């Protein structure tokens, strides 16, 4: 919605530059929840599990626990959710399970950001 922009913007000049003053955990849990249920549903379903601890995890991706597993810190998911960092150039700070897990990179980033 309109409070997934207003929560992404509380954390974006920390985003864009970590030597800026780092949000509160309130601040980074909503801008981490609300940008995963974006995903959620952009894209609904339960192929895959976005898990972003300590904060959230979301399924989706068309198709208990999904087969697909996709894992990352905070910060690593807000960059890949706002498009300042790419999937493929996210290395092993990304950890990924299962054939479809990479299938989530045809739907980010769910909110563009200025660079």
């Amino acid at each position: 919605p309109a409070k997934t922009l207003e929560a992404v913007s509380a954390v974006a000049d920390w985003l864009r530059d970590p030597q800026r003053e780092s949000p509160a955990r309130a601040q980074l849990a909503e801008a981490v929840r609300l940008t995963a249920r974006t995903l959620a549903a952009v894209a609904p379903g339960a192929s895959v599990e976005v898990r972003v601890p300590p904060f959230v995890a979301v399924q989706c991706i068309s198709g208990g626990t999904p087969p697909n597993v996709v894992e990352t810190d905070a910060r690593t998911w807000l960059l890949l959710a706002t498009g300042l960092l790419d999937i493929a150039d996210a290395g092993a700070s990304v950890q990924m399970s299962g054939s479809r897990a990479a299938e989530v990179a045809h739907w980010l980033p769910v909110v563009r950001i200025d660079p």
